[PDB]
């Protein structure tokens, strides 16, 4: 009745869960897109818009109930089953349905997650480019407790060139790569100094706006594995703090291959929140 989407398994977060940690009361913001709050294996208790138009509890395009999906689907006998299924999840909509939004929507979008009392934060969005506004945004929230968790980007790799991208270029900011789940590294994951960390990222199953389910490809979706695992780090070890949480996922990660490639490996949140 429930489907256990590979990402679960492959990051060992069904160990966790198994030792009853499940991101309960731990407070996670998502931004992205919206969410198709109604979605039945969905709960979202609050969050902003700053995008003109939209409501921050709907997903006029998919991404977002999809990340939001990765990090909390309801652990029930529905749908499919998140990383931290008792997290507490916030939509701070700043993508719009084309997936774009404005360096001031989501730097309004840190800003108020720092404000509201974020723990984890989730970024499965970026850019060429980055902005002095956005990184002393993500500085803030990381230097105030957040762990601020941003998808690496999905460009490959154009040799030494450094396709990484911002937010997730920022040092603040956890850098995710995907990985398929023979457990490789992506085509498209992007490739840099600042990779950090490696979660499933091709054919990864979700929820989807207007209450089904599907399968997507991006680091949009390595990312939410990693904002999901710091909540259960965070849930079991809640005196953690955002840099000793940080330091847990990449330490304990398991070796893949070259850190350009693979940042210090694939996650493991059984060894991390050890
Ligand atoms: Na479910
Ligand atoms: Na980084």
């Amino acid at each position: 009745a429930q489907t256990v989407p590979y990402g679960i398994p492959l990051i060992k977060a069904d160990k966790v869960q198994a030792q009853g940690f499940k991101g309960a009361n731990v407070k996670v913001a998502v931004l992205d897109t919206g969410i198709q709050a109604s979605h039945p294996d969905l709960n979202v208790v609050g969050g902003a818009s700053f995008v003109a138009g939209e409501a921050y509890n709907t997903d006029g395009n998919g991404h977002g109930t999809h990340v939001a999906g990765t990090v909390a689907a309801l652990d029930n006998t529905t749908g499919v089953l998140g990383v931290a299924p008792s997290v507490s999840l916030y939509a701070v909509k700043v993508l719009n349905s084309s997936g774009s939004g404005s360096y001031s929507g989501i730097v309004s979008g840190i800003e108020w997650a720092t404000t509201n009392g974020m723990d984890v934060i989730n970024m499965s969005l970026g850019g060429a480019s980055g902005s002095t506004a956005m990184k002393q945004a993500v500085d803030n929230a990381y230097a105030r407790g957040v762990v601020v968790v941003a998808a690496a980007g999905n460009s490959g790799n154009s040799g030494s060139t450094n396709t990484i991208g911002y937010p997730a270029k920022y040092d603040s900011v956890i850098a995710v790569g995907a990985v398929d789940s023979n457990s490789n590294r992506a085509s498209f994951s992007s490739v840099g100094a600042e990779l950090e960390v490696m979660a499933p990222g091709a054919g990864v199953y979700s929820t989807y706006p207007t209450n089904t389910y599907a399968t997507l490809n991006g680091t949009s979706m390595a990312s939410p594995h990693v904002a999901g695992a710091a909540a259960l780090i965070l849930s079991k070890h809640p005196n953690l703090s955002a840099s000793q949480v940080r330091n847990r996922l990449s330490s304990t990660a398991t070796y893949l291959g070259s850190s350009f490639y693979y940042g210090k490996g694939l996650i493991n949140v059984e060894a991390a929140a050890q």
